């Protein structure tokens, strides 16, 4: 089928830990940007209007570009940048199938490292694993890095001279994380991003995973693992049986990872929190004012197409 | 079977390099923390007296905590925190096998990073591997890194503002790690730990290792390698042939690591040393004060229990 | 058969980025090294020569040394080190198949972390696999990283205490390294190595790449990936099909990697070019100065022997 989409790129300010506000170029204002879901072999069509002061382009991770390399987003190698208040149309077909990605491919070190440019692909095999259909729960983790020093400055940032001080998934540190909430019997498959410039040790309390695909494409040899290194450019997708009830912590394993500008704890931490289990009183996330889309989960069952999460959305100036 | 043990948590001081003691919280007074062998199917009971003055928890990595969520080891989500002076029990099957590690889950930035605070929990399977059958030699290699300016001060460390700058396996820097020694013909399995906030490029010369395991559970498609990255919190098995006889030395190799307080050698560095082989006379380790069990091995053939050793033990 | 040649170690300059010259102990006087390509089973014999101020080894890295473990290369372990100005003799038999390397391994963390004393050793296997068979392109991508401040300064740097600012292919930053130029059809081996202290993620567009071997051996499971993780040691071969005709940028994905003294871009990246496609003005490479083995590539078709590249060369 023919997708057709409009994207803008926005200047917002996003909250990703308390008291550190950062400013993003958020596409459709938001961090992580929206999801797209699309089947394979559609032919998909990304209209961008760039609403920021600075050139970009969106670069189409994973996706060939067969016989449509303009439609790369590479500035001075298939494109000129996409200007200050212009836009650029992308044409490609989805052949590829998986977890893919896009992101700007402009002052990346920046842009892609501090500055929030990224978002998820999902192209639907024609064929999925067995596995696959057993899947009663989707969700999408996009690791990424911070460094305080130029949250409030557009233009510096993403150099080994910096200091990456704080880490997230979805764009926000433990506690303004999201439990991910399951019930015995689930089915859950995660999918894993490393979208900034950190390598993320992401390991599972209580439960194994099946890592099952490697930049989205399926492991002929899939293995388990507890712990499951995810390094900038790279997606692991995996299984969890969850046949174990309790709150079991999900959590980047990087020590200095579960630090919030110098403070514990903080950090890419979930809790994968089983509905059956009783809260105790002392519970970190009792009452928590709870986003069952923080993963995407809501919106990766509501079919194909383009995706906004106002959870994700920052503030206009 | 029931396995019962009882262990502390207590304040020392290691020496991890030559220019290096450090302030640790050590399970049972040591780091690496004692050897706990149990097999597939146990009943797991671990009575834990904290003789320190900060709260800790024990978090066993790997157990999946079937049925007994409320021993995960986790302040603020399964627990509230030992508190200075307490006792607390933890009880969990081992149903989960392989090689599994356990370690503090409070301020884990400090704590597991910097303070010494983990060691290697091992679940044999009631069927193992054809592979480890022919294992004559089991070796555990527990990694970490270290940061000078906080280690005489508790409550501080563990953050990207610090600074790693010793890199240690089982808790020494070379030239203080102890060498591998092997005899033709030994089949030897390596345990690799990610335990501190580093990641490491453990490579062997002479040698390929064969890769088992990963996260303690048996691969389908085991690979040889002749440098494995193990980064935090992960575990790998290798099985290396030891049919090459020779001085070959085992390192990790990113290039930073292999440093002491800016200094070189230092850092997470063995050497597999073949019986028989002469001993020249400019070897850096001739003579060396040996300890068969750095890497645990004499240890881990003694059997199902709790086993402490005082080459890892601290001053008080 | 048996393959002797002639390696020095000498004191040169090399250019790796704009702005950036950098002190090196070059093998032959350039970095990369030397490139060596022998057979499965050759004997090889190596005469070496220090024509620099302080002393080295050449530790010979995946080579088993089976038997002649005394030319491990490794100092105070193996031998004693090559003194500057006098020579040393390698003998070894390349019985390990693949992609393997050599470097230093005296001061490891400076003369192979900043020093550019590495290079490539490729051992062809009697049985390739059926892949390897097709192959119309051999590619070899040594990545390392640089810390400016050391850069006129031999004795200091590649401790966690300096900052890796700079970030190569081959010891060039873009954009002075070189197009991969391929034509549709092509199949396309290339070879990765975690030559420095840093970890690599080489990303290609346009197209997967068939993971096919891990340091040099091959794997019974191969796997795509359009993201391959290298770090300090490891080797990866991969195979990429030429068949989508473009310009693909090809590079490290950790977003750091590619700056050049905090500057974008830079660092290790290259372009996929296929012949016959059209070329707009604003290409970055347009006018590029074209250097056919910048990969090694020429070299590898040319026998079984020791290759030297001119434009590896550093000045005296
Ligand atoms: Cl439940
Ligand atoms: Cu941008
Ligand atoms: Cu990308
Ligand atoms: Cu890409
Ligand atoms: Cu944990
Ligand atoms: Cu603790
Ligand atoms: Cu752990
Ligand atoms: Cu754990
Ligand atoms: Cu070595
Ligand atoms: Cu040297
Ligand atoms: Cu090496
Ligand atoms: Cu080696
Ligand atoms: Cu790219």
């Amino acid at each position: 089928a023919e997708r057709e989409f409009d994207m803008t790129i926005e200047e917002v300010t996003i909250k990703v830990a308390p008291g550190l506000d950062y400013k993003v170029f958020g596409f459709n204002g938001q961090v992580p940007g929206p999801l797209i879901h699309v089947q394979e072999g559609d032919d998909v069509i990304v209209n961008v209007t760039n609403n920021t002061s600075l050139p970009h382009t969106i670069h189409w991770h994973g996706v060939h570009q067969k016989g449509t390399w303009r439609s790369d987003g590479v500035p001075g190698v298939t494109q000129q940048p996409i200007e200050a208040g212009d836009s650029y149309t992308y044409k490609f077909k989805a052949d590829r199938i998986g977890t893919l990605w896009y992101h700007c491919h402009v002052n990346v070190n920046e842009h892609v490292g501090v500055r929030g440019m990224w978002g998820p692909l999902i192209v639907d095999p024609k064929q999925p694993l067995p596995i696959e259909k057993r899947v009663t729960k989707d969700v999408i983790m996009m690791m990424s890095t911070w460094e305080s020093a130029v949250a409030d400055k557009y233009g510096e940032g993403g150099t080994p001279m910096n200091v990456a001080d704080y880490f997230s998934v979805n764009a926000k540190s433990f506690p303004l994380t999201q439990p991910l909430r399951v019930k015995k019997g689930d089915v859950v498959k995660i999918r894993f991003f490393g979208a900034g410039g950190g390598i993320h040790a992401m390991h599972s309390h209580g439960h194994d995973m099946l890592v099952t695909h490697k930049d989205g494409l399926p492991l002929d040899s899939p293995y388990y693992a507890d712990t499951v290194l995810v390094s900038p450019g790279e997606r692991y997708d995996v299984i969890i049986e969850a046949d174990n009830p309790g709150r079991f912590i999900f959590h980047d394993h990087v020590d200095t990872h579960v630090t919030a500008g110098g403070k514990h704890p903080g950090g890419p931490i979930t809790v994968i929190e089983y509905d059956g289990v009783p809260v105790d009183d002392w519970y970190v996330w009792k009452d928590k004012d709870y986003d069952p889309n923080f993963f995407y989960s809501e919106s990766l069952k509501q079919g194909y197409g383009m995706f906004d999460h106002d959870g994700f959305k920052g503030e206009f100036e």
